């Protein structure tokens, strides 16, 4: 179904691309011959990722360094990236604030910082990217987790922010259908993935088994390119089968049928 | 299974109690003879509510007016309410920032205000109530929506905040089990309900609303019975289809596979 030629010459933004899954996606897009604008806080690591993207064969690879804590950076970054590539075809929202496995006690500051970085910044980015994506019949790719579909201990603030992405983007997708906005939204529900961040977070939990970041990153690109609503990627075949909720799809399809919202458009 | 005597003499907080579902819950708790501390921004409507609660037979009814936009109010309110009742048995988190059905365009301010009011304030109130509920083996009751389990158009910021409550509280419930915290968490997944707010928002041809009075009772029954989730819609189709057993199987496998005792 998917072809690598589908990404050739496309204008793609990847957030949290200095390392992990974001970096792997940037490299994948580069091998496919895409124009890429990557971001993270570290200018040096980004410069190393951009250098490799050009070697891989990216049509054009650029970086803009800043913190997604700053909503003015987030808004401006989209404009600057859009000018560099002369448009936008895909927006890959992937960055997250630093998190570790820990019991929740009193950390409102972490809960809010998770909400601002992992969620609000995504909305600010989308808002700023939507005119370019509308004129290119584009794609938003939102990187979530199993922890953003199912409840796990030790990642309460993280789970709260990934659950919010589902609520927001799945709702805005329903709206795009009514308001006939031909911009696709892909929510990526990932299991544990073997990035240095995750592997350092999980050190010692021997029974916990990570999936390849390389294939994971490809599966995210394939999903958005094919305009799929949801992408699932875990190492367990048990999880992949059980993660899907058809009961939700039924309730959503019934409301889509039962109501006409044309007197809002 | 449930008995009204279960709430007699209990120390309950109800947020967003000047109107709608919150008001109805306060009155229900008053009929059952509980000690109640109610909150919303309007002092006068709250005073009329605290006066009806005493007539209905509440053991003690009090009000503290303020905005849950203010996290310091939220934190302090719990301490003050706790002092007025000399403890805390149940925390009923119900308030929300004003929302209407509309397409999302550029409203970051609404998305953030919805997250501060509908979500963060709940975490602030929970943190502040926890020692008191711990010493009383208490209950947190979180009022969510179908829109906090399933995706609907025109309530993006609202859906995002109700989805966050699920993520946060369901995760902390897993933690309370590991850390052996005997404080229950009830998430209430409500369908459309006939409150003036809802009926004004829907003035949506075919939408059936459910009775606010029964709804409010069903929320009390659920928390009192320490149920993890409460479902209340007018459709029998919705109530059957709203449950996610796939996620409970996944949760039970992780509960089994891992031991987190060193946390
Ligand atoms: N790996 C896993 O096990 C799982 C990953 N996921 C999701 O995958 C995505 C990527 O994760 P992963 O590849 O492991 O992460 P990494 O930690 O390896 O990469 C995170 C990236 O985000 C950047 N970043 C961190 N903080 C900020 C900030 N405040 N502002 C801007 N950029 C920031 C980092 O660079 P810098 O610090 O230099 O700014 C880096 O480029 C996330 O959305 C995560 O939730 C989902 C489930 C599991
Ligand atoms: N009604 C329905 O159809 C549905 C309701 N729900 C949920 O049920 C709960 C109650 O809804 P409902 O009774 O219909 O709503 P209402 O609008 O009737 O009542 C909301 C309450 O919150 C208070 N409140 C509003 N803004 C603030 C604020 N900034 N700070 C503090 N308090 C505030 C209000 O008091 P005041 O203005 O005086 O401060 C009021 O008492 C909510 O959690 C809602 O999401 C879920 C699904 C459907
Ligand atoms: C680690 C956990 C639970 C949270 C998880 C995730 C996730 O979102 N992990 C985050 C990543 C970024 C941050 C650092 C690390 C890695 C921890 C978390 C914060 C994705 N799958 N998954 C998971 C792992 C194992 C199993 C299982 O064996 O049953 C099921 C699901
Ligand atoms: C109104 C809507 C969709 C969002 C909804 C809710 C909800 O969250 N209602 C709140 C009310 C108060 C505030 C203003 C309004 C009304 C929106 C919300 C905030 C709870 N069920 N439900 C709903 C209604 C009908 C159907 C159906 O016929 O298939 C399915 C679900
Ligand atoms: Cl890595
Ligand atoms: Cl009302």
């Amino acid at each position: 179904e998917f072809r690598p030629e589908m990404l050739q010459g496309k204008k793609v933004i990847v957030t949290g691309a200095s390392k992990g899954i974001g970096r792997e996606m940037a490299y994948h897009l580069a091998k496919m011959g895409a124009h890429v604008v990557v971001t993270a806080r570290s200018k040096e690591t980004l410069q190393k990722v951009v250098s490799h993207c050009l070697e891989l064969g990216a049509a054009s690879a650029h970086y803009i360094a800043g913190t997604m804590e700053d909503m003015t950076f987030a808004e401006q970054f989209v404009a600057q990236a859009g000018k560099l590539m002369g448009g936008l075809d895909m927006l890959i929202l992937n960055h997250i604030t630093n998190t570790s496995l820990n019991l929740f006690h009193d950390d409102i500051h972490h809960v809010r910082k998770s909400m601002e970085v992992n969620f609000l910044s995504y909305v600010v980015l989308t808002v700023a990217a939507l005119p370019m994506l509308k004129q290119s019949n584009g794609s938003i790719v939102v990187v979530s987790s199993l922890a953003g579909k199912v409840a796990y201990p030790l990642v309460a603030a993280y789970s709260a922010s990934k659950f919010a992405l589902d609520g927001f983007f799945s709702s805005i997708r329903k709206e795009y259908s009514v308001s006939r906005v031909n911009v696709s939204i892909t929510l990526c529900v990932l299991g544990l993935i073997d990035t240095e961040t995750a592997m350092k977070a999980v050190s010692g939990i021997v029974h916990m088994q990570a999936a390849p970041k390389e294939e994971c990153a490809l599966e995210i690109i394939k999903g958005g390119a094919l305009r799929q609503e949801e992408v699932y990627y875990d190492s367990s075949r048990w999880t992949t089968l059980l993660i899907r909720n058809p009961s939700r799809k039924i309730l959503e399809e019934l409301y889509s049928t039962s109501y006409n919202w044309d007197r809002f458009i």
